């Protein structure tokens, strides 16, 4: 069995190996990459996402979110307070202001310590889930707006044509902006490209151990758990590496830098934080190996998680018994 310790693997494809996305994902899995839940892909030196980032300041962040924490330093929830619209240029200036800028630090480990010690005492502002792309249309390899769609994949594997579309999203981050512990909708893959700026630190639990994380989360968030059997789908719960280690949960950590891709694999729970002003682009995708995970994915039926249009068909076709209850939670 390849990668039996479930370590995060890092790949360096050549330009020839960068031509066929599906083939290279399947190659990574042949080496056991999926067992970690997360892999890093460093693109060939010949590749670029676009020519420059000099012309992005006029992108609008229609609904910036202030991430307000409740709890203790290693175990907290966050809610998202809506703020007034601002441009990427205005947000960048805000990120770099004294109130929000990254503090002086020695290295990534020192910044991680500072994050976990101090995150709860501040409320950083995040631009999330902005439909759009920063890939040049003439970038032909690993262009996140030109991947095969999940609806086409389900049709190819299972024979059923379904409605829906699959497009990328942009994320504008600052110091302390946080992504809570979650798997993807319908336990899909994700791919994330850090276009510019400061790093992103990731934490991940191997898919084969995901239920260990869920059990700890029910213990640490007992009211949330009573409310919803799939409350991690709400994307609000944080648990520090120190707390995970105290509870014997298997996990790994890695820092993504500008110009690097990350792939999350089906049922790989992940969380993390941004180091300073940055911009990432991400999209969900599927492969033949996803289908069996999609059929078994938990679902939030309490009202809180309330998802993409295009999730309807995946629940309807892969999870017909759950469909009626799930849909009641969407109305
Ligand atoms: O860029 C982000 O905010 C974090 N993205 C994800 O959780 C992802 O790509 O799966
Ligand atoms: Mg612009
Ligand atoms: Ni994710
Ligand atoms: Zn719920």
């Amino acid at each position: 069995a390849q990668n039996p310790n479930c370590n995060i693997m890092i790949f360096h494809p050549t330009k020839e190996e960068f031509n066929d996305f599906d083939k290279y994902i399947a190659y990574m899995e042949s080496q056991g990459a999926h067992r970690a839940g997360l892999a890093k892909i460093i693109p060939p030196k010949e590749w670029k996402a676009r020519e420059t980032y000099d012309n992005i300041s006029e992108i609008l962040i229609a609904t910036p979110l202030q991430q307000v924490a409740s709890g203790r330093a290693g175990v907290f929830t966050q809610y998202h307070k809506k703020k007034k619209a601002m441009t990427v240029g205005e947000y960048r200036h805000l990120a770099n202001s004294k109130k929000y800028q990254t503090p002086p630090h020695q290295n990534f480990e020192d910044l991680e310590r500072k994050y976990w010690k101090n995150r709860i005492y501040n409320s950083p502002i995040y631009g999330a889930d902005i439909s759009g792309s920063l890939f040049d249309e003439n970038t032909k390899q690993w262009n996140l707006g030109h991947l095969g769609t999940i609806q086409d994949l389900l049709e190819k594997e299972c024979g059923v044509v379904i409605e829906g579309v699959n497009t990328p999203y942009l994320y504008f981050g600052m110091w302390k902006t946080t992504f809570a512990w979650h798997t993807e909708d319908m336990d899909l893959y994700s791919i994330n490209y850090l276009h510019l700026g400061e790093p992103k630190t990731w934490y991940v639990v191997p898919p084969e151990h995901g239920q260990r994380l869920e059990r700890l989360a029910r213990e640490l968030f007992p009211g949330s758990s009573r409310g919803c059997g799939a409350f991690l789908r709400h994307k609000v719960a944080l648990i520090s590496p120190t707390v995970l280690k105290e509870n014997g949960i298997p996990f790994n950590r890695i820092t993504q830098e500008a110009g690097e891709f990350m792939v999350t694999f089906p049922y790989g729970y992940h969380a993390g934080f941004n180091h300073g002003f940055n911009c990432a682009e991400a999209i969900n995708f599927a492969t033949p190996r996803w289908i069996d995970y999609g059929k078994m994915a938990s679902q939030c039926s309490c009202g809180e998680a309330r998802v993409t249009f295009s999730m309807d068909a995946f629940v309807r076709i892969l999870q017909p018994e759950r469909y009626d209850l799930w849909k009641r939670g969407q109305d």
